[PDB]
């Protein structure tokens, strides 16, 4: 359905307590808003909103619409970002 | 622990497909960012980030919170506090 | 005209080099986005967009407004309105 | 000095009433936040803050940049606009 993706949810540098949701092996180090959006589009998810504030440290959020629930979508996104990085 | 809260997650005007997470009876109608921040503060959750963009005003936003509880339980507690504020 | 207001433009805590536009005596300490919005509404300026980001540590943002005056005059009027708001609040109760 | 750049200030698609500061021929069509940042960096300005919000009505964009420049804002906006025009000509392969 529709949900928010917060980059920390996919960040392998973080504990679950600090925001990571995906298993650390699936997660990637310091995922960027730009990478998440790129993956979402490759995965044919609809991008509803992308907000980014850079102060440079980046703070951001993405709202997505997907054929699947958030958990599954986050994994597909993390895997896609890993692909991007392996090339 | 730490997690994001997107207002649509506790919006009773939305189906689960369109973003709602909490049970529709606990959900509240059109929760505002300010309402969520106020509830979090009353619940002694730590507010880490609050972003809001308002256009023409239609609002878009997110809150990052630190809670002793997981997101599901925290969203429910927040919804209840918002209901309480509104009732006054 | 339509123009952006950046809160630092009227912040007396800041030097001109760091972004303050209005004279220091008219500027106010740490103007909040919400106060600028309230001032604009009392001044009958139309608010087109309000963006704010608050980070735990604090506040960043911008307001797009329409005003019958140029930006420089409008900033001064907003600063003076906020000064009035804060004073009215202080004397209350 | 430090100041804000609001992309509409240099957007040739807009009238002055809707926010455009610089002359229309210097302004460029729909300058993107990222283009302004790229221009500022090329011009040796220092970028302090960049905010952008993109909403699906591809996406409608809203944003602002805080910059530091040796020049006043009016001249900096013109320099930025003309630099973006140059980048775009390069991307188009038209000099
Ligand atoms: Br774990
Ligand atoms: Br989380
Ligand atoms: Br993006
Ligand atoms: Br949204
Ligand atoms: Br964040
Ligand atoms: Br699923
Ligand atoms: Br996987
Ligand atoms: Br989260
Ligand atoms: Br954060
Ligand atoms: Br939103
Ligand atoms: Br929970
Ligand atoms: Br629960
Ligand atoms: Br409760
Ligand atoms: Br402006
Ligand atoms: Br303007
Ligand atoms: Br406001
Ligand atoms: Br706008
Ligand atoms: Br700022
Ligand atoms: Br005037
Ligand atoms: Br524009
Ligand atoms: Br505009
Ligand atoms: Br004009
Ligand atoms: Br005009
Ligand atoms: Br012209
Ligand atoms: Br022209
Ligand atoms: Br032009
Ligand atoms: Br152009
Ligand atoms: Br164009
Ligand atoms: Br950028
Ligand atoms: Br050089
Ligand atoms: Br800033
Ligand atoms: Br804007
Ligand atoms: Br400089
Ligand atoms: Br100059
Ligand atoms: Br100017
Ligand atoms: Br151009
Ligand atoms: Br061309
Ligand atoms: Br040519």
């Amino acid at each position: 359905g529709r949900f928010v993706v917060w980059p920390s949810e996919l960040d392998s540098r973080l504990s679950r307590k600090y925001g990571r949701i995906v298993p650390r092996s699936i997660a990637v180090e310091s995922p960027r808003v730009e990478e998440i959006v790129r993956a979402a589009e490759e995965l044919k998810f609809k991008v509803i909103r992308v907000e980014e504030d850079k102060l440079l440290r980046t703070f951001g959020m993405i709202v997505l619409e997907s054929p699947y629930g958030k958990s599954k979508s986050l994994k597909l996104i993390a895997q896609k970002i890993r692909e991007f990085r392996r090339r």
